[PDB]
């Protein structure tokens, strides 16, 4: 599934190269301008655990899930997927826990050294 198709094709696209995270563009989007730190972003969503039946989603609210780029709002992740993508971009990405919840988790959520996906529609961003 999708999730395979990031591990075998996607982008590493952590300054590290530790493929922690790996993206995979599924619909390129508008323009060539990416958010900045600071930026209010504004995204549909879907992410789910690789290996569990949890599944989340913005869908479900019918709403944008709204937050500040770099904030701490979100998982690492987050900051730097979203940081690379532009307007109208959806991309799926992979993550490994140390971009994450890491080794901890975050019960009940989350459990310990879980990889997580997510399909990510960037729909704009707005400076502060
Ligand atoms: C719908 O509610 C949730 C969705 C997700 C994770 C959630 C969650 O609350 C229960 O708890 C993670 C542990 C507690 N927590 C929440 C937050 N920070 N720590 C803020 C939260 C905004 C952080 O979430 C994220 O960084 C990511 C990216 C933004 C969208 C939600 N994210 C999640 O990690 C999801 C998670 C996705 C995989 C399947 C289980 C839910």
């Amino acid at each position: 599934g999708a999730p395979a198709t990031v591990t075998e094709q996607g982008e590493d696209i952590t300054s590290k190269k530790d493929r922690g995270v790996l993206k995979i563009v599924k619909r390129v989007g508008n323009g060539e301008e990416t958010p900045m730190i600071g930026d209010k972003v504004y995204v549909h969503y879907k992410g789910k655990l690789s290996n569990g039946k949890k599944f989340d989603s913005s869908h479900d609210r019918n709403e944008p899930f709204v937050f500040s780029l770099g904030k701490g709002q979100v998982i690492k992740a987050w900051d730097i997927g979203v940081a690379t993508m532009k307007k109208g971009e959806i991309a799926h990405l992979l993550i490994k826990p140390e971009y994450a919840y890491g080794s901890a988790g975050s019960l009940p959520k989350i459990p310990s050294n879980a990889t997580l996906f997510f399909e990510i529609e960037l729909l704009d961003f707005k400076g502060e």
